[PDB]
């Protein structure tokens, strides 16, 4: 009469949730485990958090997670140079059916507008741009930003907002330049995957729209997401 599950797992799962805790993370076809906050894995993702702050975070939780055959899925692009470890943020109430279906791409037929990398999955290597998309109040200062390892291969660089339909040629991935960036000299490699965990600098790029890097790739094969953190925003 009883859940098995570690305790940072039950109170995670309560609060993707909002019907037995067992039967809800089944649901989910995800082995989520929590992270050793002393291990070298917890201070390398603490490091990345503190490092692209530009609305303070601390990291309460460190789940390592593994979505059912998104293994598999990925296989082939895990063969694809510029890998990178990326963040990607959501409404906590999303978070059932991402971890349930993955990360996927909205139909060209449903309206979208604001999209300025076409419809395909975004995500940034600044942590305080990946989590405005948690929409956490002090009301509920709890909110849940993803870490996946992203196969973006050569990237097709823009600094202006262009809808796509189709990459170019040896083209694997879209990145939107920012006006601010991680330190290049302060990236480590974690599994073969580049973690961009230098601190916020100004770029060089002058005349661009956009305010801090996004990434975006347009199949669903291109993802496989590997940890999930419970961020306390302190206002
Ligand atoms: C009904 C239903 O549940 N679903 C069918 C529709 C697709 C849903 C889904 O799986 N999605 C996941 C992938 N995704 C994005 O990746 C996406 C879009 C988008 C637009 C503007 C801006 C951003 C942005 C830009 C910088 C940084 C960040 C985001 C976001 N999170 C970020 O961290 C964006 O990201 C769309 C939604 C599942």
């Amino acid at each position: 009469t009883k859940s098995k599950l570690p305790k940072p797992v039950q109170d995670l799962i309560k609060m993707i949730f909002g019907d037995p805790i067992d039967v809800n993370y089944e649901k989910l076809k995800t082995d989520i485990k929590v992270v050793d906050r002393d291990s070298e894995e917890a201070e390398i993702i603490r490091k990345y958090v503190k490092n692209t702050h530009a609305h303070d975070l601390e990291v309460i939780d460190i789940f390592k997670i593994e979505r059912e055959g998104e293994c598999q899925r990925y296989k082939p692009f895990k063969q694809l140079h510029n890998r990178r470890l990326l963040w990607h943020g959501s409404r906590t109430t999303n978070f059932a059916g991402i971890l349930s279906q993955g990360l996927r791409i909205a139909p060209p037929e449903a309206p979208v507008t604001g999209y300025m990398f076409g419809k395909g999955i975004y995500f940034a290597d600044m942590v305080s741009k990946s989590a405005n998309y948690c929409h956490t109040s002090q009301g509920d200062p709890i909110g849940l930003i993803l870490l996946g390892e992203v196969a973006l291969g050569n990237m097709y660089e823009l600094k202006h907002a262009s809808h796509i339909s189709k990459l170019p040629k040896g083209k694997h991935s879209v990145k939107g330049l920012g006006k601010t960036t991680p330190d290049p000299s302060a990236n480590i490699s974690l599994d073969g995957v580049d973690v961009p965990l230098g601190t916020g600098i100004s770029s060089g790029v002058n005349d661009t729209s956009l305010l801090y890097n996004e990434y975006i790739v347009y199949d669903i094969a291109q993802v496989n997401l590997k940890y999930l953190l419970k961020l306390k925003f302190n206002f």
